[PDB]
């Protein structure tokens, strides 16, 4: 039947369970003490696989904003933005985004996935081109799939290939080059400056996904593009509320004068319920605090450097040579090594993300650590001690 | 450039504004007094365009559940379900769905749109078939677009055409027939009994979208399918949290023994953040209350019948001959008539949904009323008085 095509995934999952590891896709934060600590499997566990980069989920202003919205506006909105839909807090979150990015335009979506699905499938139609980095987020690929544009992949972080690939395309059709500031797999940074210059040489518009930089890149927290001096040169910036902001939702911001017209054509914007009052109140409050969250940001980068530097010192192979983001990827030799390492850490009271094929390429097996501005120096050293103990026990280092 | 393709929509929107009507896609609930009353444009306005069928958004248990979750678990989850992701309240909402639908299987998504996008694109692959009603929700069409199955449309609520269309397909490939219990455009009901019997004759699996029936159809509130005696015959039921439940989120439930394997393949499930603790706590609490919400349900249907019956009595042409759902669609002769009627009601203190081409077919212009179990008989008569005053002032009736 229709589910028979899953027999292979069901077998592979059971074969992983046969190894004796905890089901990695069924971990439950039974209790959450803080942005960095939760009770998992009855054990107090340090969290190092969240993308809660700025620890805003327990910020007292954020929580109070959320509680106030539930009291004032209820548990939900009344369907689509384009119908009953739009509450006061939705107009506020959009303005919070404008103020944060210094843009005239801001369209919020009900998820980050849907923002990418939507903006990509809506901006580029038949006969037009979407040119994307080969390791773009799944939501970017799905957006290409939802659209009817021609899709053009280029080699990962290759300025050369972007240029050659763009150059071969016909000049007249409109083009969208899709980049990410920080790429989530290895925690590496795009050379946006060079890629944007290449994009503009060929007359292409540029979309940058800054989900993994919001709040802690650039002088205003706007992302890698702002860090690299590209203010006013990026046509569209996409992001999410689910990383630094600390809730759900997606968005695209832009200074294009027609940008608000996307609301009129964008199906994942039109045909879904708007976010609950509490979600947009917490996002609004968090976003605004993120404009001037210097202490958090400093601690985030201090934590990232300590984890990255310490893990490299012990002899772990990392995804990046230098500490370029709040993601640190530990690269392991085989899938078994990853699992035992992952289980060891979990059992010792640390949760990190495990990444394996097909999540990664066939020749790559990762443990992905995501640093939080609310990790303490003590926690970071405890994690280092834990990686040292696990790596040595498993024979990785 | 990429936005030039919107010039036509920008012109049409401005041409509507030239008429002198309020921008219908920018209405803001500045304040919300209750499920049925809000301050819009500085005026106390009755809400009749929400899909808040059961008035759960201000249920005290729902709100308290939401507040407790913000306090205990924070403003957000830690990314994808398949990673840090899953909190206690996510396991609870899924079980609440199982208990509500009497199913072993329940997969929650971050939106209803994404549940449809995801389940349809994931269940039917290359060489397989998706057979859908021609007026299926936009999210169902988009799911077909996201997949690589063959798409087969049949004439709206035509059991005959479904049968002929299915019959022509090759017998061996797996097939998904997609139906809705209540169709949102006219508020009409599908003949699921006959369509399911046809679907099963051709060996097809059936997906039913019961977004517009949850809580008030069937002896358990499960939807039109339960109302029509189809318990245990529907392979998958899709729904949303954004209508009766009173927040955001989507879901699919099923008794298929492999159903949980969809989590392993479903991209819009894998590659998006899980819902915030407050969202899943409010959904959980609402869903459970909806199992035994008889007073609300009785009032909902009593309200629907009064509005439907009263509007028909005055001489309005309605989408349905009898009161078949909580949606009442008033059919108008031309787009101007719809607008002036819509503006008149708004100005008199009533918001209803306006539907026009291309939202509707070229030969259809609708005002769509959605009834709420928390409307009072007094409000319903006030609305009737308002439709009477507007219709007569505009010359509709
Ligand atoms: C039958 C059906 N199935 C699925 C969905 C998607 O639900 P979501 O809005 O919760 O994503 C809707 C949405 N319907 C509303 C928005 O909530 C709309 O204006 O389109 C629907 O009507
Ligand atoms: C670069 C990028 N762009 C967009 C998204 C989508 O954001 P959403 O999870 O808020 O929908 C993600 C999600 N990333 C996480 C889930 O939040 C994941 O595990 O895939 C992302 O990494």
């Amino acid at each position: 039947d229709l589910l028979s095509k899953f027999d292979g995934l069901i077998a592979e999952r059971q074969k992983l369970l046969d190894s004796g590891v905890t089901d990695p896709f069924a971990i439950v934060m039974e209790q959450v003490k803080s942005p960095t600590e939760a009770v998992i499997r009855g054990k107090d566990t340090i969290l190092l696989g969240t993308y809660n980069y700025m620890g805003m989920t327990f910020d007292p202003d954020v929580i109070a904003a959320g509680k106030e919205a539930l009291e004032k506006f209820g548990s939900g909105t009344y369907g689509s933005r384009m119908l009953n839909g739009t509450f006061h807090d939705h107009m506020e979150v959009e303005q919070a985004l404008r103020d944060f990015y210094g843009t005239t335009g801001a369209i919020v979506f009900s998820t980050g996935y849907m923002a990418n699905l939507g903006i990509i499938s809506t901006l580029a139609g038949k006969g037009e081109y979407v040119i994307l980095d080969a390791d773009s987020h799944a939501s970017i690929y799905d957006g290409c799939q939802q659209g009817n544009a021609e899709i053009v992949r280029f080699r990962h972080n290759s300025v050369e290939d972007l240029d050659k690939r763009l150059g071969r395309l016909p000049k007249e059709p409109a083009k969208l080059v899709v980049l990410e500031g920080v790429y989530s797999m290895l925690g590496d940074i795009a050379p946006l400056k060079e890629m944007v210059a290449v994009a503009k040489k060929h007359g292409a518009m540029v979309l940058v996904d800054e989900a993994h930089s919001m709040g802690f890149f650039g002088p205003n927290g706007r992302g890698v593009y702002e860090a690299q001096g590209l203010e006013g040169q990026i046509d569209f910036v996409v992001g999410t509320f689910s990383k630094s902001v600390g809730t759900v939702g997606g968005f695209v911001v832009s200074n294009h004068p027609k940008f608000e017209a996307v609301r009129l054509a964008c199906r994942p914007y039109i045909f879904t319920a708007s976010l609950p009052p509490s979600v947009v109140a917490t996002a609004t409050t968090s976003i605004r605090k993120l404009m001037t969250a210097h202490e958090k940001r400093e601690r985030l980068w201090s934590n990232a450097r300590a984890l990255h530097g310490g893990l490299k010192a012990m002899g772990f192979r990392l995804g990046t040579e230098t500490c370029d983001s709040a993601i640190v990827a530990v690269m392991l030799e085989d899938q078994e090594q990853a699992a035992m390492m992952w289980q060891a850490l979990l059992d010792g009271g640390l949760y990190v993300n495990m990444a394996r094929p097909p999540a990664t390429p066939a020749g790559t097996f990762l443990l992905r650590c995501s640093i939080c501005a609310e990790h303490t120096p003590a926690q970071i050293q405890t994690v280092l001690g834990m990686f040292q103990a696990a790596g040595r026990a498993v024979g990785v280092i």
